[PDB]
Parts: structure tokens; C-alpha cells; sequence
């Protein structure tokens, strides 16, 4: 994965949307930072 440096929480993980508008396929919150892949 890459990290995009958007803050997140795993409990309400909105990283997929942040990754998809940046043209990745998916994303997830690690610790408190969004990761993207694809």
C-alpha cells in the first residue's frame, strides 16, 4: 500500500472513498492514517 496522510479511525473507516477519488481501488485505516492500494 501507499499512505496518503489523511487521518482516520478504524472504527469509522472512510479511507476507501479517499483512495478511490485519488484513483486507487481500495483503502483502509492503519493506526490513524489512510493507506491505499490498487
Amino acid at each position: 500500500s501507499i499512505s496518503i496522510g489523511i487521518k482516520c479511525s478504524p472504527s469509522i473507516d472512510l479511507c476507501e472513498g479517499q483512495c478511490r477519488i485519488r484513483k486507487y481501488f481500495t483503502g483502509y485505516c492503519s493506526g490513524d492514517t489512510c493507506h491505499c492500494s490498487g
